[PDB]
């Protein structure tokens, strides 16, 4: 389950998800922070639109998390969680 | 009561939202496509965390919109919808 979207190409994450669900896994949750947020929405839509029609988007949550940014100091980021179920 | 979120500074949008919701309008829909998706979630979080603690996130939808270029070029863009309510 749980697939963290980062700075790798969207397709890499799309392939991760798909492999997992073709392999039998029923649920994956996409997690992303900040700028990767739009890329997580991208992974969800591509997987549904091109690979696993059937896939249900169960529940989407957003929150705020705290991380230490590139400058060395604490900072708050938006985050998203997308529950995929086949 | 629908706000389109693009590439303007985040606070521009936050302003528009808060003003509206404090001055009556009890429901508002955030909408964005592509990378603005990130800005859109930020706006929501900044509102719910900094300005109107009470606010409720009614519903988040995602989908793919298709747009046509001047020349005929069809593009699939990811898109999001965030319903807020006080």
């Amino acid at each position: 389950n749980v697939v963290y979207i980062g700075n790798k190409p969207v397709m890499n994450y799309v392939l991760a998800v798909v492999t997992q669900m073709n392999g039998g896994t029923s649920e994956v949750i996409l997690k992303a922070r900040g700028i990767a947020i739009s890329r997580a929405v991208d992974v969800a839509e591509i997987v549904r639109n091109r690979f696993i029609p059937d896939i249900q988007i169960e529940n989407i949550d957003i929150c705020t998390e705290e991380i230490i940014g590139n400058e060395g100091t604490a900072t708050n980021v938006s985050a998203i969680e997308i529950q995929l179920r086949k």
